[PDB]
């Protein structure tokens, strides 16, 4: 090994969470592996470093997610592993170069209320390489630390649960929005995800009447975190909004939202940041507190990127 753990700077730590040498049978193969966080007490996770095999690695996610594993161990997982509501901490699309935390920013696990778990999940697309047996080893140094960070990093998953798509209907909107009630948050990521139905997805704040984009993208293209060109404040009062575009060409009867490939799902993960004693690690949206807002929603929330 030289170890899971390793030293960095004066009080800091380093955790490699890998797969344990894995050879997978078939292609478009979804593993997954756990590790334990080695401390108890309050932690922030302020850095990850993508150690991929570019050969055969489509996507690795990473989990804050309560999943205990013996230290050997690896399986077959899919999207449902940490539930609905998972806490995405990283993503790695190959052809989509993440993005990293801003300055003074750190996820907060361990402690009373944190994760003590993080879950890795490493979706093998080409399976070319593996033709020679060869044992993978790909994944995710995380950087950990004790010091206390200013800025909390945190999610803001908006997602649908009664959206229903008509067989052939060209165009179904699925519309999410509710007031934000908390202390400032500060948006800097985004990430959105649909199956093969989904067209596009665009969230905004919404203060005053007034409609700024969070992030707009193909939820076919990698479904990775991308970007927001300058970090939107949202804030009390203000609407999160969002729509994704289904349609229902190619289909022979209704599609409701759920699991499956032939079920499909409306979610807009929004990763922000917050002050640290206001903080709070994960907010959801799952309504449409204010449907008539729609009527000002920008043109391009209907068209195709
Ligand atoms: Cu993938
Ligand atoms: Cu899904
Ligand atoms: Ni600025």
């Amino acid at each position: 090994t030289i170890g899971p753990v390793t030293p960095l700077d004066a009080s800091d730590f380093a955790l490699d969470i890998r797969m344990p040498g894995v050879t997978p049978k078939e292609s478009d193969t979804y593993f997954c592996m756990s590790m334990r966080l080695p401390v108890d007490e309050e932690a922030f996770v302020i850095d990850f470093k993508p150690r991929a095999s570019m050969d055969t690695v489509a996507h690795m996610l990473l989990f804050g997610c309560n999943m205990p594993s013996s230290t050997g161990s690896y399986w077959f997982c899919d999207e449902g592993t940490c539930t609905d509501k998972a806490n995405i901490l990283y993503a790695w699309a190959r052809n989509a170069p993440p993005t990293r935390l801003p300055k003074g920013v750190g996820f907060r696990v361990g402690g009373e209320t944190g994760s003590k778990y993080f879950v890795l999940q490493v979706h093998y697309g080409d399976i070319s390489a593996f033709r020679d047996n060869h044992k993978d080893c790909s994944g995710v140094s995380v950087h950990l630390t004790r010091v206390p960070q200013p800025l909390i990093a945190g999610m803001y998953l908006m997602m649908s649960v009664d959206t229903v798509i008509p067989p052939g209907e060209k165009v179904v909107n699925a519309d999410i929005s509710c007031q934000y009630k908390m202390y400032p948050m500060h948006v800097f990521a985004y990430r959105v995800h649909t199956h093969h139905l989904g067209k596009v997805v665009s969230g905004y704040r919404v203060r005053n009447g007034q409609w700024t984009l969070i992030g707009r993208q193909n939820p076919q293209l990698p479904q990775a975190f991308y970007p927001v060109e300058h970090p939107v404040d949202v804030t009390f009062g203000d609407i999160l909004a969002a729509r994704c575009v289904f349609t229902g060409e190619g289909r022979t009867e209704a599609t409701h939202i759920g699991g499956t490939s032939s079920d499909e799902m409306c979610n807009l993960y929004i990763m922000y940041y917050m002050e640290a004693k206001y903080a709070l690690s994960f907010m959801t949206c799952t309504k449409n507190v204010a449907p008539d807002m729609f009527r000002t929603i920008p043109a391009e929330a209907n068209i195709p990127i």
